[PDB]
């Protein structure tokens, strides 16, 4: 009554096991004195090498020898020997490793920031010079992004229990004493915040400290649904930008080092369909590259058809690797995403290191039949005659940009809209509500980021792309030779009812090595319906086929 | 009298050695009979398997079968029994990783086109969906950036040589027959091209095709010194934004793929500066961060002094890092990147994978002396106190663009103003000249694009980086218990008469493991006074203290 704020130790609380676990058992797996280890590490004091390490005094290379000197002559104090192969460096180097992410804490505190709290990290560590810093560094990098806040002891000069850090911490949240939760693994660095007033809580088990949280902040935090993945604020994303030909740049958001990853979005979408996935595929071992298709977002989008047929869209994408300078990507698609990644593979293999779609079936040109009289026959497809003659289908879709997201994008059990008759009724809204509900895929803020980006250039570049069925299936018919033999996945979407998984059936005639996924209670809108799932499924397979 | 155009064939012309020498190879090998395997390859004629390939019906794995089956039955014609361990993919393999380019010919192109030649690549050539196609991939990117064209036989459904693929060249190069010359390795391909009105040329060995190459452009190619490394348009190149505070942008260029190298510029310089080393550096297999430092081009260039003190810089380079997916980075600098670069290393060790300065030597602050007063000390740095003012340095380095760019980017044996007494004089540019001649380092074109950068936020922002001496400072000692244990390089200039050499020859004391590199007459402006050899010695350094 009333917290605002949330700081959290690292190491036993944020970070499990603790690396003081790994002095106690070192201990017991070599038979030393009880003690020795952690007595080394605490000696000296105030004054001792290891504060001098937490005050960033010196690095942890530094460290290694002076605390080596320590177990030298602790054990020389006992008149005990060390073992022949002795390698300080060795046992810190495991015990950082194996410290992992104690996710139900993490879950914890992005919920409490999520209900208006100003998180923050508060830790005793070190300048980290090791050869394998970089694994840490990593650690260190996926928690701060959920924090407002990450108070290292060796990057302000100031040390658990120094009562001055904690008028540190205050100062820094902006927020008086009694208006912050402190949780910490050891009780000397609970009494000076105590002091000033702080709430506190001594973390033994997670659990348990999570019940004294929630009891303290009045807030489910224990034993919460499964929450979403993270999301991306578009103003903390890296924006790139690329003339791929004289009037045309293509945009795209980057996150991640490792292999190229090219994410291509479907219609009526932009980068931000992929919101969820970007920070997952990054956190796998991927260099994210989420594309702003030509004709969407900040992307050029010149108003000749032509220029969105699916031969010059696919070179053009060569030629964006070709700038940045990457000899292959993996490119993964949705929806015209899906089928124009497949076009890359077919046309230009060498660029592709593998292959991937959701929902959208690679399926061949038919040499005999033009395809215009194809999407006639199905009426599922009755929406894409309307969307042929140019101006009519712009003028509904931009009337009102907020109604047309809201009435897109919605789950399978959502539906607002009739499939068929569009021509018959000439709309795709006709008998569609004017303010829609919100569909629970998607907040107010985020259809407004849609909203947004559709204020540029509209809908005439983006529905360009159904306009080139003649000259796409002339094209295709080219490939018709040929096979696709590099790694390939087929994600199906139970729920997609205008892109059904029966189409996909035939797939491995043409892709005899395609590898599946499907998902059950999955609309068309596959990446904000069903994230968690399809990041599993994408990361699984990015790590056993198109990599190791 | 007078071409215009200059075609060039790929298989034993830009690239070698070639394929069909890895048939002959192997039949001697394999003791085979003299033929067998080019047999089989040409099995077919114009309906055959590799005539298919060539034009893009099939792909080379789909191709592998079809070969095997002609070498089947043309070893069953002589009643040949194939060997026990044959495998048509391994000896393809081998030849196409064995071709690598053919540099006098690749230069030979460069500099025609250099002087007014549309260059263009005629190859027959395959689509590669072989699981080791990143090999030729790279070779293609490599390539392609140096040619207006590349026209590949499997991407237009025509092959050489059929005289309607040289129509298609033709009318690509928006040129008639006798304005283009067509190097080739194979007779039957300039037949056609002879017919139309070519100039062609039997391409046997190398330097006697330049010459009759040569001869006919009448352009000394044979013999030419050693040009210079790829250069950058910056057009063509990706460029990144990104937030790293509420009013604070950074942008960078980008290309490559691999571990992150941050190259960080000096003053007054760009992004721009190291434009001879993001494509060297790129090519060694990294993916190149070329920053505009705060102050510098489109990044921002908030007003404030204080805004541009290490430490707030630093830990702005760590939230670029941070929003841009990295834990890692390879930090190379120069001049004041340098310096900067350093204090990365000894407050962000965990982020630094390596580090690397150009010119900059790692001083340690003076804990007693305040360095103000140093600088009174050495004249050279006399130009340090003319820059504290504010404003009076911005006038004069604004009151001329040109001039002021002209006049700094020399070598040091074309050097215009005099050191020191700076103060004395009241202006870096006193005694020396309004219209500079043109340094040989430079081009007109290239001055002018950092006249272009410069207009947008002028000199406040590059200047205030010499005007946190005293909180630089204070910051730097915090760090003078530490010592420097990750990969480090220091590359010394000659004839740096303000940067001296000198001032690096302790720097081992706290960078036990400092590595070294040295370049004889070399100004100040390494990058582009010896781009040559800076590539060299970052790019072994790199590949051994970098990665592996
Ligand atoms: C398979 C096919 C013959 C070949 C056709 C073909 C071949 C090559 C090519 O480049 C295009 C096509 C058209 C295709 C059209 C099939 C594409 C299937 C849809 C994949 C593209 C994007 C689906 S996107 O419009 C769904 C958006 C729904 C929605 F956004 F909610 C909307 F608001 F309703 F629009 C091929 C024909 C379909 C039926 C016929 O048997
Ligand atoms: C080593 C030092 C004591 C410590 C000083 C120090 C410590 C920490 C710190 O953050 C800054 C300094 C200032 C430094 C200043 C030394 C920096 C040497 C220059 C590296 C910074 C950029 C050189 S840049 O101005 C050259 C541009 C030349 C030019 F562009 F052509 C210009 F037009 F002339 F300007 C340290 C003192 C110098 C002498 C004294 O013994
Ligand atoms: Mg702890
Ligand atoms: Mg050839």
């Amino acid at each position: 009554m009333t917290l605002r704020a949330a700081v959290f130790d690292l190491d036993g609380v944020l970070a499990l096991p603790a690396v003081f676990g790994v002095l106690g058992r070192t201990e017991e797996a070599l038979a030393l004195p009880r003690g020795l280890l952690n007595d080394a590490f605490q000696k000296g004091g105030p004054e001792g090498a290891t504060t001098r390490l937490m005050k960033g005094e010196i690095t942890l290379s530094q460290w290694i020898p002076l605390m080596e000197e320590n177990c030298r002559k602790c054990s020389e104090t006992a008149k005990v020997c060390l073992p022949k192969n002795f390698s300080i460096k060795e046992i810190f180097d495991k015990a950082i490793s194996a410290r992992k992410i104690n996710r139900p804490m993490l879950q914890a505190a992005l919920m409490l920031r999520k209900k208006g709290f100003t998180t923050a990290i508060l830790t005793n560590t070190w300048l980290d010079d090791r050869a394998e810093r970089d694994g840490l560094a990593q650690l260190m990098c996926e928690l701060k992004m959920h924090f407002d806040f990450l108070i290292e002891s060796c990057q302000v000069g100031m040390v658990k229990p120094e009562p001055q850090i904690y008028k540190f911490l205050l100062d820094t949240l902006k927020a008086s004493p009694s208006e912050v939760v402190f949780l910490d693994d050891i009780g000397a660095n609970l009494k000076p915040a105590r002091d000033l007033g702080m709430v506190t809580i001594l973390v033994q088990d997670t659990d348990t400290a999570l019940k004294e949280l929630e009891k303290v902040t009045g807030i489910q935090l224990l034993n919460t649904p499964a929450p979403l993945p993270t999301s991306c604020n578009p103003s903390d994303m890296s924006h790139g930008y690329v003339t791929v030909k004289p009037r045309v740049r293509l945009h795209f958001v980057e996150l991640g080092s490792g292999p190229a990853v090219c994410l291509c979005h479907g219609f009526p979408e932009s980068w931000y369909s992929w919101r969820y996935q970007i920070p997952a595929l990054a956190q796998a071992g991927y260099r994210v590259l989420a594309m702003d298709m030509k004709g969407y977002g900040e992307s050029s989008a010149p108003p000749e058809i032509e220029e969105y047929c699916m031969e010059v869209l696919c070179k053009e994408m060569v030629t964006f690797l070709d700038k940045l300078g990457l000899s292959q990507a993996v490119f993964i698609g949705h929806d015209w995403g899906g089928m124009l990644v497949w076009y890359m593979a077919l046309f230009y293999p060498e660029r592709v290191r593998a292959v991937a779609s959701l929902n959208t079936p690679f399926i061949p040109a038919n040499p005999n039949m033009s395809p215009l009289e194809s999407i006639k026959a199905n009426p599922v497809f009755d929406y894409q005659l309307y969307f042929q003659e140019p101006g009519v289908a712009e003028a509904e879709l931009e009337q009102n940009l907020s109604r047309t997201f809201k009435s897109l994008f919605r789950a399978s059990d959502e539906s607002v809209l009739s499939m068929h008759k569009v021509c018959e009724a000439g709309g795709l809204f006709v008998n569609s509500p004017e303010e829609p509900s919100l569909s629970r895929m998607v907040t107010e803020e985020e259809i407004q980021f849609y909203v947004q980006q559709f204020k540029k250039s509209g809908f005439r570049g983006p529905l360009n792309w159904y306009r080139n069925m003649e000259r796409n299936w002339k094209w295709a018919c080219k490939s018709l030779g040929r096979k696709i033999l590099i790694p390939a996945l087929m994600v199906t979407a139970e729920k997609d009812f205008v892109l059904v998984p029966q189409m996909s059936q035939h797939m491995e005639d043409w892709i005899p090595h395609l590898k599946r996924g499907h998902i059950e209670d999955c609309g068309h809108w596959t990446q904000m319906d069903k994230p968690t799932e399809v990041n599993q499924i994408l990361i699984k397979w990015l790590d056993s086929d198109a990599r190791n």
